[PDB]
């Protein structure tokens, strides 16, 4: 009914983000978000993923004007999104938060408060930092976007800190990243090294089955 | 004490297979199957793992003489390796048991006794089938040495039965390994792509640190 016609609406707005065309991305959340919004209430569970893409295709559509109008709106969404994952005990649901305060400090630059935005990048930071590898990705890109609004605020000693420690993640996953290829590389090795033993054996088989169907014959 | 001295001896012996040496890969095998049997009797758990290996260098080594001789003996030290592996509950514990009836039947065909091959080979097959892949290798290596022997004792209706089910079971392998090749080689692809841009925005970060402690200076 309800979550069936929404969640149609959501796989729109994704594959509109595939095709750009974020304007009409915009209402494939809209419609989405009301939806679940008129009847599960402004905070439960099931408007976290639809309060978060709305509120992030805002944002991508603000890019003094109707700018600053989606801004204003596109927080109050990921602010949502953020109250709705936060409370739930989950890795998953926590990076999604996690996510949440990246978009909301994003919003923050967008907005010329970097203030707020060292601190949304703050509040997502240390959540990744409790669920994922040292070397993910993630902890690069949010050390960067931090140290990023740290210096808009002019807190040199402080950005270069976070571009620091945005590289010293970046390098330490391409250790692990080149590791990790030598085992890929290294397995299709192996697997291919006995596809061409497996299939030089067959023959001797059918010379095995050839020479055993002609001895039941020769008994015969 | 006597474990020690006696798990060194295991690793030569292996080592002297790596060697080909058979003749003092049997004397490697010898006193340390005697220590574990004077010290644990001859059916305690520790003694099956060196009763198997003595017994398969004995029958390596036997390649009417001392042949004969070393194949009665090798039959009784993987019969007991049998007796100890199977009573114990461990899917290792079984696939090392129906190791021992693979090469007991195989020291059924070196001794002209086929039906025993039958037997033993059959016996091991059975105890494969319950924890091993249906595509995996060893599946395909115990059905030919059955069908092997069926054909010796020629009933050629079931030889080829079990050379139609080892070549099934080699096609059907070859097809997991063709699609864990194309897996590997594409996570490959994949790493490999990140690395080629986790490389290219390193750039980005110096210059912006470039930029950065240069405004820092520049306020001073």
């Amino acid at each position: 009914d309800v979550d069936s016609e929404a969640k149609k609406l959501l796989g729109l707005g994704q594959k509109h983000l595939v095709m750009g065309d974020i304007p009409a991305a915009v209402n494939a959340f809209q419609e989405a978000a009301s939806l679940l919004g008129k009847k599960y209430g402004e905070t439960a569970n099931e408007c976290g993923e639809a309060f978060f893409f709305y509120g992030k295709s805002l944002l991508e559509l603000a890019r003094e004007e109707e700018e600053i109008g989606n801004l204003e709106l596109a927080w109050d969404m990921l602010d949502l999104a953020k109250i709705i994952f936060k409370r739930q005990e989950t890795k998953e649901a926590q990076l999604y938060a996690a996510q949440a305060h990246l978009k909301l400090g994003e919003v923050s630059v967008e907005s010329e408060n970097y203030v707020q935005a060292v601190e949304e990048f703050q509040s997502c930071l240390n959540l990744q930092e409790q669920y994922l590898e040292a070397h993910d990705r993630l902890l690069a890109e949010t050390h960067y976007q931090l140290g990023l609004a740290y210096g808009y605020n002019s807190q040199y000693d402080e950005a270069v800190a976070q571009f620091s420690k945005s590289i010293e993640v970046i390098e330490n996953r391409m250790a692990v990243l080149n590791e990790q290829v030598k085992e890929a590389e290294g397995s299709s090795a192996e697997y291919k090294k006995e596809i061409e033993e497996l299939k030089e054996l067959l023959p001797e088989i059918r010379e095995k089955i050839e020479d055993a169907k002609e001895s039941q014959r020769s008994g015969n």
